[PDB]
């Protein structure tokens, strides 16, 4: 199978660092410089072996053709009203980027408002954030190039879709919030830095500030409204209250669901927005999350997890703000997580719950919190919503494993509410009735019951004969809920596969306690949970180790890379996308400092002792048993991934190829592909998505010798 040779890769045997008495050698530390001739030559040499391996077997073309056919279906966002007009996103099927449309009424002719496709030949300029002015007449939007997190903000007048001159640079991880007087907009920027700011650099991002841009002026005149010079990791995002009276500042440090909450009563400014605002430090610690829902005068409704790990709604009166005075509007549920809340039609709340990893949607009274109406849903996810306080209708978008889903609409001015199907598309080529989704709960090592969804063809025999594709993430309070993937359904239909998604700890599926169960000292629970999911699929006869592929991206790429090191005997194939691999150095680059809330940081002796045990870069070891080799492994990254800098995957593949690839018993390939004009994944054009999934499934097919089923 292996008709190539791994590239020679220099080992700097002098690269030795002491961590609290523990010496660590890092012979590929030089791969941390993305700009060097050495690193560029490494990337070229690696792509030179991977690409022919992926493209060789005809199965890639079969998969690509079917993906192109089946992914070509119309894709809509919810409609949403801003001022006098409605907007929605739409992709006719295979456009690289979805297009923003406008119409003057629901029954009215729609026209193109913003088409990002015309901004690049290859679809690599994408929308990243936007905000309409409160009256709907002006529009700010972020553009990112080549998949970087960096944003340039541009502006348009809505009537006539007129480009304006205003341009804001150095924007990253930014809010966008217009004052209701229509004068200007809050946003965040970083100070100037040496070197590049295009997504290929690794430079740490510190000292983010909050600015106010007056429409019709140069960025150099923007007002500095908040800064944290003694706290370089703090990030302050602004939003206006629904009545326009208050700027609410949510300060974050790290990725935990907590924030400080400061407010500025704009009417109390001495002369409008002229400098640092008169912040009132309502919640001046990082002990809980406070997510603004709405206010009525001084009574502010927040979604919180303060002593409520499944979340709840509280009212804080700014005139009586002591915690013992807060009113619990909607108490916490014993098991169900309150995922998000919106206020609509003045005095309604829309609450979206997660119940055993499936969404529900409810309408409640704002004054009392009482339940008024259940909006019924099939088993799946709510993935889009519109309906703000001044609006009188909601749209929401549902999706599931087997259907691209439905957009529903409900006119909330009606005495008797009845949600109605607004848009529904069906994918022909996949008959949903041929498949089933089951949810099971399996015990992990410590006995905890973990949910898992399994999707498969109805009537299969559980005789261990089927290829399986097992996905997980496990971190950052992210809940992995049902979603429609044509790419995975092609694996089911045309490769005879079984799909599985394990809701391992670290996620948000059972609230903040589920999250804390997969972080810091307990990060190993994630790996244990995921290995136990694989053991479940094997014991129950869905699959066998030689037929099992695991996949994860980002924090999920860490997941699958560590699982390869810890249990190589369990997996046939591992695909780690954009993964965090160097757990000792991740905090040094770009925004990696923010992840210390899930992982810890190697600067601490205690944290180092957790991290060293599972860090993928530091645990590559030949399996002791003669009959055990590493699984086939493919790492996917891209040269503008400034979220997880690609040195993680570069150093990891160098280590895999040297320690394991050189061994006589290793015949499974250990490969990387580094894409160009792409980053962590947000905004990736359709063309690149199709190539990526074709690479993934070709790798699986070749390594596991799976025949195509037409
Ligand atoms: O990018 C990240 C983390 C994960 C975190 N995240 C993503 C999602 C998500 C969920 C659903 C979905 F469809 C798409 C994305 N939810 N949380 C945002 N993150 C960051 O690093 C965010 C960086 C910016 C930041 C930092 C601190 C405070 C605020 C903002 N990581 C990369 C390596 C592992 C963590």
């Amino acid at each position: 199978m292996l008709s190539f040779q791994y590239p020679d890769v220099y080992r700097d045997e002098t690269a030795i660092q002491d961590y609290h008495g523990h010496k660590v050698c890092d012979p590929y530390a030089w791969l941390e410089d993305p700009d060097s001739e050495q690193t560029k030559a490494f990337v070229e040499a690696q792509n030179k072996i991977t690409v022919p391996f992926l493209e060789q077997c005809p199965i890639r073309g079969l998969y690509k053709e079917r993906m192109t056919e089946l992914y070509d279906y119309p894709k809509y966002s919810c409609h949403f009203k801003k001022g006098k007009r409605y907007f929605y996103f739409y992709n006719t099927g295979l456009q690289n980027q979805r297009v923003l449309y406008v119409q003057d009424s629901l029954e009215g002719e729609a026209r193109v408002f913003l088409d990002p496709n015309i901004l690049s030949d290859d679809g690599t300029v994408a929308l990243r954030g936007y905000a309409f002015s409160e009256d709907g007449e002006y529009f700010a939007y972020g553009l990112s190039a080549s998949g970087s997190d960096w944003v340039t903000i541009k502006f348009m007048k809505v009537d006539g879709a007129k480009e304006l001159p205003d341009v804001l640079e150095r924007v990253k991880f930014s809010c966008m919030a217009w004052t209701h007087d229509g004068k200007g907009m809050f946003y965040n920027a970083y100070p100037q830095q040496d070197g590049k700011s295009d997504g290929t650099e690794t430079s740490t991002n510190l000292h983010q500030k909050l600015y106010y841009h007056v429409l019709g002026t140069d960025q150099s005149e923007d007002i500095l409204c908040a800064e944290f010079p003694d706290e370089p990791k703090w990030m302050g995002g602004a939003e206006l209250s629904d009545d326009g009276r208050y700027v609410l500042l949510s300060i974050r440090e790290g990725c935990d669901p907590v924030n400080r909450l400061w407010y500025c009563d704009l009417q109390q400014e001495s002369n409008g927005i002229t400098g640092i605002l008169k912040w009132v430090k309502l919640i001046d610690n990082f002990e809980g999350e406070y997510d603004y829902v709405t206010n009525e005068g001084t009574v502010f409704t927040f979604k919180t997890n303060r002593h409520s790990p499944n979340y709840r709604l509280i009212n804080i009166d700014f005139t009586d703000p002591e915690e013992s005075k807060w009113k619990v509007l909607v108490p916490e549920h014993e098991k169900d997580v309150l995922e998000w809340v919106a206020c609509v039609r003045s005095n309604f709340l829309v609450l979206c719950y997660l119940h055993d990893v499936k969404n529900t949607l409810q309408l409640h009274d704002l004054a009392t919190g009482a339940l008024l109406k259940i909006f019924p849903l099939e088993v799946g996810s709510v993935v889009g919503y519109s309906g703000q306080k001044k609006d009188t209708e909601i749209f929401y978008q549902f999706t599931s494993f087997l259907s691209p889903g439905i957009i529903y609409h409900c006119d909330l001015t009606k005495e008797e509410l009845e949600p109605r199907v607004f848009r529904e598309v069906t994918v022909k080529g996949i008959d949903a009735s041929d498949y089933q989704t089951v949810q099971i709960f399996y015990p992990s090592k410590d006995g905890t019951k973990i949910p898992m969804f399994i999707v498969h063809k109805k009537g299969i025999k559980l005789d261990g004969s089927h290829p399986a594709f097992l996905y997980g993430y496990g971190g950052f309070n992210i809940s992995i809920t049902p979603n429609y993937s044509v790419s995975r359904l092609i694996f089911v239909r045309h490769m005879g596969g079984v799909l599985a998604v394990a809701n391992i700890r670290g996620g948000g599926e059972y609230g903040e306690t589920w999250h804390k169960g997969g972080i810091l000292a307990n990060k190993q629970n994630c790996f244990d949970d995921f290995q136990c999911a694989a053991e479940y699929l094997i014991k129950e006869g869905y699959t066998s180790p030689k037929r099992l592929t695991i996949n994860g991206g980002s924090n999920g790429g860490l997941l699958v890379a560590t699982c390869a090191n810890q249990r190589p005997d369990l997996f046939g194939c591992v695909i780690a996308q954009v993964g965090v691999m160097d757990m000792l150095k991740f905090h040094k680059y770009t925004i990696g400092h923010a992840w210390t809330t899930d992982y810890g940081c190697s600067d601490s002796k205690q944290h180092f002792e957790w991290l060293i045990k599972y860090s993928p870069l530091h645990n590559v070891k030949l399996p002791e048993a003669d009959d055990i080799q590493y699984p086939s492994m493919l790492l996917l990254t891209a040269d503008h991934d400034d979220r997880v800098v690609p040195l993680h995957s570069l150093k990891f593949i160098a280590t895999l190829q040297y320690i394991v690839g050189r061994s006589r018993k290793q015949n499974n390939p250990l490969l990387i592909h580094v894409d160009t004009k792409a980053g962590h994944g947000a905004g990736k054009p359709t063309a690149k998505v199709i190539e990526e999934v074709s690479d993934m499934f070709a790798f699986i097919a070749r390594c596991l010798n799976i025949d195509w089923i037409p």
